């Protein structure tokens, strides 16, 4: 992961490492690649709700639980 593909993933990238407690993370990763519970990725979806007023529910975080799929759920 030397860079995201859109600032949408740029934000979900920061949130991802913060709420998930990681440092870097890739793009189409998997919120359950090495964490615990789902309250974390959800926190990320909340990062999408504050950063944007986009509808990103938990079921959407489950249908597309990653940075590219999330930033894409928002970014597009």
């Amino acid at each position: 992961y030397v860079a995201p593909t859109n600032a949408v993933e740029s934000k979900l990238a920061e949130i991802w490492e913060r709420v998930l407690g990681v440092s870097g993370i890739g793009i189409l990763d998997n919120f359950f690649q090495i964490g615990g519970h789902s309250l974390k990725a959800m926190a990320v979806a909340a990062q999408v709700h504050r950063e944007y007023q986009v509808e990103l529910p938990l079921k959407v975080l489950f249908a597309q639980p990653t940075i590219k799929a999330l930033a894409q759920y928002v970014a597009t």
